[PDB]
């Protein structure tokens, strides 16, 4: 019976990473926990000094984990934000309390933009075996294997910028949501994607009636749409593009409509407050939105994806055993 | 025997963790610190001259309202690492969460404003052993233990990342809703004090410091992790932080990059990443955020020691096991 709770760090509301320890003795890295992919990886005490990205991070030393059993496979993880390439090996990862012996990637090649913007070191994928590049069996399907935690559900709390945020493997941590869940169902097992039958703005449904797809990605900073969805949405908030990104001007952020994401029956609404990055109400300044365009490519893509922005407002729970997702007001 | 009481605590800015005791019949309630570095109990006294303006700003024990107060009057002076208080003895019934003890305590009559003008708590409930209690005033935990009440002769401290309950002490056990993983116990070097042998602090990668060994008192009534000036400043050299008089300070936009500090308590490696020890009020180029580790030299009564205060208890649930004279740490949640 377990609830293993991993406490997270909220770095500027653009990224929340918590920590695993790998090896015996454990070597701890800060990692993001990603429901949009399935492979666990950390940098290697091997990663080329010329990837400022290796240099900078923390690096796994395969020769200090007594328990380490190498394997070899050149792994190539193409992520929607950049592609890392390393080689596969085995050790003991400690998650919270739990201890799983898990094959992971040792990243060797690591392309600086963006993993040097990564304030973290690696990713644990809470995704599916079906997404796992090279059928390496993911940590949750594997922790599940040993049968220790008490429900195979795991949930995410992301806090506003303090606690920071937590993952609870085994159930929900009830102090951080209010009311009871209402679940939405996976379209097909293999992805934590669900169906939005619309995105409204204030009142009027603007797009995505005759619904479009929703990836629920905990390893994502924002709400994302296709360039042109996001276009029409910005176009309606009044928000305008500055150079990179869209802004609105701070004193007017109170004015903006709500977006409402109609997920299966219910409506998950977000106010200006939840999506405008409000460093003041100054009349004299521009304030960024936390909704962003990002083209996800088509295995998985092209899809809208609900990352941190959504999850700060709604506690999410990933009900692995019923292949569905729950949401409740987070607090 | 069998009982567990739990005291609840209020967390003021991860710096002050105070709970509340009731002394007297009727009870005068006082906000106090449950301190494992000292072993006397004291509260400000009605007789404190209000020229000490800490006594103007605190709540005082007016002993002519307790029907139970038993005079005793021996003066004692309490010399803490941060400042000294002086006063005399008294006896009355203190309540420490449900449990009731008659207890000899100090009525403090001279309370120097620095640093107690700065303290949200009114007094101290020393949780140490009798070998460090000034004047042998048999410590509150030995009194509850002679009462035959508790399920186990242990107390546990849970200090919470501030922001709903601030923390919780359990008397007689350990609450497994605030720890995960298994306990890890480190034995005491001597009986008399909650101090354990520690070998090597690691900044980032290599055992930078306390290589061969040094002591670590695990003091719940202290906000920071302390180390000897002669040793912290080298740790501080490495982290590259600045001295600003009483604390250390780093340019705020560095914080979230500063290398993990690791502690080697008795056979495992307890580790703080840079959230754990950095008071991130900003991510600016300007603004200096404060590191929550700073130097301070505990005097050689209790050796010169590293003191592991609320920055470590905040991550590892601590069970002070008096019964086997050892301290166990586990993960907090
Ligand atoms: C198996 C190959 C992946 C297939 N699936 C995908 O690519 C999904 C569309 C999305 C994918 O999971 C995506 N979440 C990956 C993320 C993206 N991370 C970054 O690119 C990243 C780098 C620097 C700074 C921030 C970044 O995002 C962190 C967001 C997490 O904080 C909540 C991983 C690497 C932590
Ligand atoms: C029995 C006499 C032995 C004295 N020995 C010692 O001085 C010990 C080594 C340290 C001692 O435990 C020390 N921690 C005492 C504490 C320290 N507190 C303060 O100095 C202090 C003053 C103002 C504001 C806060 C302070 O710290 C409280 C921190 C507790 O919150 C976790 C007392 C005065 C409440």
């Amino acid at each position: 019976n377990t609830t293993s709770s991993v406490i997270l760090t909220n770095y500027m509301d653009t990224q929340y990473y918590g920590e695993i320890g790998i090896g015996t003795p454990p070597q701890t890295f800060k990692v993001v926990f990603d429901t949009g992919s399935s492979n666990v990886w950390v940098p290697s005490s091997k990663c080329s000094r010329l990837y400022t990205a290796c240099v900078y991070h923390k690096l796994f030393d395969a020769s200090d984990s007594s328990s380490y059993k190498h394997n070899g496979t050149e792994l190539t993880l193409r992520y929607s934000t950049g592609t890392v390439s390393g080689f596969l090996s085995q050790d003991i990862i400690t998650v919270g309390g739990i201890t799983v012996t898990q094959m992971f990637g040792e990243v060797t090649e690591m392309p600086a933009l963006p993993f040097m913007l990564a304030e973290f070191d690696g990713v644990v994928g809470m995704g599916f075996i079906e997404q796992a590049i090279g059928r390496v069996t993911p940590i949750f399907d594997n922790i599940i294997s040993q049968g220790v935690l008490k429900e195979d559900v795991f949930s995410f709390y992301y806090n506003r910028d303090s606690l920071g945020g937590q993952i609870v493997l085994g159930g929900s941590d009830p102090q951080h949501y209010e009311g009871n869940f209402h679940y939405i169902n996976l379209i097909k097992t293999g992805v934590w994607q669900i169906q939005m039958k619309g995105v409204s703005v204030g009142s009027s449904t603007l797009l995505c009636e005759d619904g479009c797809l929703a990836l629920v990605d905990t390893g994502a900073s924002y709400i994302s749409g296709s360039t042109s969805s996001i276009e029409k949405l910005m176009e309606a908030l009044g928000a305008k593009k500055r150079l990179f990104d869209y802004v609105v001007k701070c004193n007017e952020g109170p004015t903006l409509p709500d977006i409402s994401f109609h997920l299966g029956g219910k409506e998950y609404t977000l106010t200006s407050a939840d999506y405008v990055f409000q460093e003041s109400y100054s009349s004299k300044k521009l304030c960024t939105l936390a909704i962003h365009a990002m083209d996800i490519p088509p295995p998985t893509g092209p899809t809208w994806a609900l990352g941190a922005t959504f999850i700060r407002k709604f506690y999410t729970e990933f009900d692995r055993r019923n292949n569905r997702i729950g949401f409740a007001l987070a607090r």
